[PDB]
């Protein structure tokens, strides 16, 4: 993932390598090769700024301009500056005995999918969870979790037409108390653009619900304007975390490195490919080190 940016990285920081002490103008074309990359990456302008600034006067603090292997102290530089901006330290959910996660998103992020594979993972790991397809309006979206609950082994609740929340919250606390599911995963409605009608019933599913987690599934493929929606869900309904899915397909990476200035939410997973287990833990340290090949 990230091609595109992890050779031009590269290329620029090597540019400094294999030839004795650089100049402060060697450092600063290097720099703006730099800047040029994470741009053409559809990278956010001020995610951008920092990341060269930081780079450029960590580097120089380093005594770089007097380094005899100066594209390996910027190199360093650069990956802490990656690592800022993918989030630091990783992290996912603190679950409890009774988890409920709500899945949000557009149709077509990636969402119902997301919610089986989370299933599989965490099936994986000892958990018994429920998946509950939450649209009341379209049966077809009822079906398609339905298909894929069966698909990775888990199963799948689904609402009826026009049900209640308090009817749902009913008959998803009564499944997963006689059946003894830990996680309950709900598949949110979701549709192509937002509108504030099920907005406004997502809020109040969330209100009788009370979900530990609501997590925004994004499409990293629609690059920086994937973020454009989170804002809208969070004001609305508040998310805990961030999904972003076909990392596998992206080449820019504006949407993760931009992630956490625009949403100020942490991305707890990513889709890494389109198989059942094409979904991990997003570690940022891991990410910016393969980013800079290492």
């Amino acid at each position: 993932m990230f091609q595109q940016l992890s050779a031009r990285l590269q290329e620029a920081i090597g540019r400094l390598r294999g030839r004795g002490r650089i100049t402060e103008e060697d450092l600063k074309a290097t720099l703006r090769e730099i800047r040029r990359a994470l741009m053409d990456a559809d990278v956010n302008l001020e995610v951008a700024r920092d990341f060269v600034e930081r780079v450029r006067e960590e580097a120089l603090g380093k005594q770089v301009l007097e380094s005899l292997t100066p594209a390996e102290v910027i190199l360093a530089t650069v990956y802490e500056a990656l690592k800022e901006a993918l989030g630091g330290e990783a992290r996912l959910p603190v679950l409890k005995d009774r988890n409920l996660w709500f899945l949000v998103g557009l149709q077509g992020s990636g969402k119902t999918t997301t919610a089986a594979k989370l299933a599989l993972y965490y099936k994986g790991k000892g958990r018994r969870p429920l998946l509950v397809a939450a649209d009341t309006q379209r049966p077809a979206a009822r079906e398609q979790l339905r298909l894929l609950g069966e698909k990775v082994g888990v199963p799948v609740l689904e609402v009826m037409d026009g049900e209640s929340p308090e009817s749902i919250r009913r008959r998803v606390e009564e499944k997963a108390r006689l059946e003894a599911r830990d996680l309950i995963l709900v598949d949110t409605a979701g549709r192509l653009q937002i509108d504030e009608p099920l907005m406004g019933e997502l809020a109040r599913l969330k209100e009788v619900l009370g979900p530990d987690e609501v997590l925004l599934v994004l499409d990293a493929m629609t690059g920086q304007e994937a973020l454009s929606v989170a804002r809208a869900f969070d004001e609305k309904v508040g998310v805990t975390g961030l999904v972003l899915t076909k990392l596998d397909g992206d080449a820019r990476g504006g949407a993760a490195l931009s992630a956490r200035h625009v949403t100020g939410k942490p991305i707890y997973f990513a889709g890494v490919s389109e198989k059942p287990e094409g979904l991990e833990p997003f570690y940022p340290e891991r990410l910016a080190g393969r980013i800079l090949g290492m």
